[PDB]
Parts: C-alpha cells; structure tokens; sequence
C-alpha cells in the first residue's frame, strides 16, 4: 500500500539514525535529520488519511453505531502513529540541545543513552503500526 511504502521510508531512515554513525552524528547537530523525518512523517499521515477515505468507498454495510465505532478506533490508531513519529522527532531535538549545552565535551554517553531510548521509541512505533495495519485490514467488513 502507498501509506505502507511511505511508512517504510520513515522506518528505513530512522533505522539509519539508530546507527548513530559518523554522518548521522553530523546531521543530528543541524536540523537536517528532524526536518527530513518531519517530511517523511507528513507524507505517511497524508497517505494514511487518503487510504482510509478510499476504503470507505467499498464498505460492507453494517449498523451505523458499529461503523461509527470502527471509524473512531481507526482514527485513534492513526493518531497514535503520528504521535509516535513526533515523539521520535522530539527526542532527537532534545539530543541536539543537550549536545550544545555540553560546550564541546564528549558526547559518547549522551549517544549511548539516546541509542537506548530510540530503540524503545521504535519498538512502540512498530507495535502501533502493526495494530493499525490489522485494523485497516478488517475495517471494510
Ligand atoms: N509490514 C509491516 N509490519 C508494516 C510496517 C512496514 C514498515 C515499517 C513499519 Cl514500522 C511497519 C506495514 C504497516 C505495518
């Protein structure tokens, strides 16, 4: 699906950031990483919204209160994914500021802690994406 390809581009970019390789460390001190992640996030959410809209052209008819609940649950799962991606962006903005405040000192232990926290944020984003995919897969029925 288009939205899954978009999310995959976000996910591959963030897997690269997770390596904290030399070029990642460079781009993390500019706005480049968080700006490129915002663009990838925005594209994912836009495709998600269009996909839901197109699914609603091919629904199995059910009771109005049942359809309304399923649409609400799907809306909340979309919001969770967007919030996860923002949490990742925000944590990398925080890293930038904490490095500046070190005034040139070693960032090795900042990066160890960032790597650890990024792993947890990414586990959360992955489980929310899998839950959203499952909900979309049964939505039309
Ligand atoms: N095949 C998957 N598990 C999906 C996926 C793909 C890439 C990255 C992520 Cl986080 C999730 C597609 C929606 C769930």
């Amino acid at each position: 699906q288009r939205w899954e390809l978009a999310l995959g581009r976000f996910w591959d970019y963030l897997r690269w950031v997770q390596t904290l390789s030399e070029q990642v460390q460079e781009e993390l001190l500019s706005s480049q990483v968080t700006q490129e992640l915002r663009a990838l996030m925005d594209e994912t959410m836009k495709e998600l919204k269009a996909y839901k809209s197109e699914l609603e052209e091919q629904l199995t008819p059910v009771a109005e209160e049942t359809r309304a609940r399923l649409s609400k649950e799907l809306q909340a799962a979309q919001a969770r994914l967007g919030a996860d991606m923002e949490d990742v962006r925000g944590r990398l903005v925080q890293y930038r500021g904490e490095v500046q405040a070190m005034l040139g000192q070693s960032t090795e232990e900042l990066r160890v802690r960032l790597a650890s926290h990024l792993r947890k944020l990414r586990k959360r984003l992955l489980r929310d994406a899998d839950d959203l995919q499952k909900r979309l897969a049964v939505y039309q029925a």
